[PDB]
């Protein structure tokens, strides 16, 4: 499927909202939403949001100097193979609120400063209808 | 039916008000208010007022019983008889209105955010959901 990759050249702020609408393919294994601090794929990640249909988990993490931080997991998997979805990733001063299906799903406290974010990447086993930054 | 719900801990940058519903075929106007309290005539940090009758969307505040100076969004992204989805997003700088998953208008803060303690949705509107994230 077609990944999304777009620049946020001045960072993000409390009140930035990433709105993603799409479809999980019926044979999906995993997909990801990354907020990265650079234009490279090994650059630091303020947020790695990784729904894993194969292992029935949604993992949250950060990455700094090529090392992953402590994983967090959301409660259950609010995605389903074959089904459309709406995700909001909402930046506050304290962290990211992941909203799925118009219900608060998980709160991930920041590890990296919002001002360092430079790139949003959405890829893997996912079909995207829209990716918007508000 | 109107929505009125309390925000016990207030709202902060990163608060999102998500409203989904339908503009009735005979609608005149509806409103979304971010209010400082449960009473009649409370200060309003934000009054978001789509006006089907006059083809405008008015934004304003209210302090000491007096409406402030109105701002107007670009066009009216609502239609009688049609469903809509609105996000009202609080930032450090103001409130961002998103309609139909498109950025619509930005209203810079006038009142301190920490005084907002109530959300009200009323007027000519049928609500499917009101959620605060
Ligand atoms: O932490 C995010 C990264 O996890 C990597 O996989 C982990 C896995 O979650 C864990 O349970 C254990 O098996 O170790 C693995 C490697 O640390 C993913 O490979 C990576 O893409 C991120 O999702
Ligand atoms: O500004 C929000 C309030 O406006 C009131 O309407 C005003 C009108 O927009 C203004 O031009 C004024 O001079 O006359 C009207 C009031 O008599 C609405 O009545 C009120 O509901 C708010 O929307």
């Amino acid at each position: 499927n077609v990944p999304h990759k777009s620049s946020l050249p001045e960072g993000i702020r409390p009140g930035t909202v990433l709105a993603i609408r799409g479809l999980v393919p019926p044979n999906a294994s995993r997909f990801h939403v990354n907020l990265l601090c650079g234009e490279e794929q090994g650059s630091d990640a303020a947020l790695h949001f990784n729904p894993r249909l194969d292992t029935s988990e949604v993992v949250f993490n950060s990455k700094e100097q090529g090392s992953w931080g402590r994983e967090e997991r959301g409660p259950g998997v609010p995605f389903q193979r074959g089904q459309p979805f709406e995700v909001l990733i909402i930046a506050s001063d304290d962290g990211f609120k992941a909203v799925v299906g118009d219900a608060q799903y998980h709160h991930f406290r920041h590890r990296l400063p919002l001002a360092r974010v430079r790139l949003v990447e959405v890829g893997g086993d996912v079909q995207l209808d829209s990716v918007r930054i508000f």
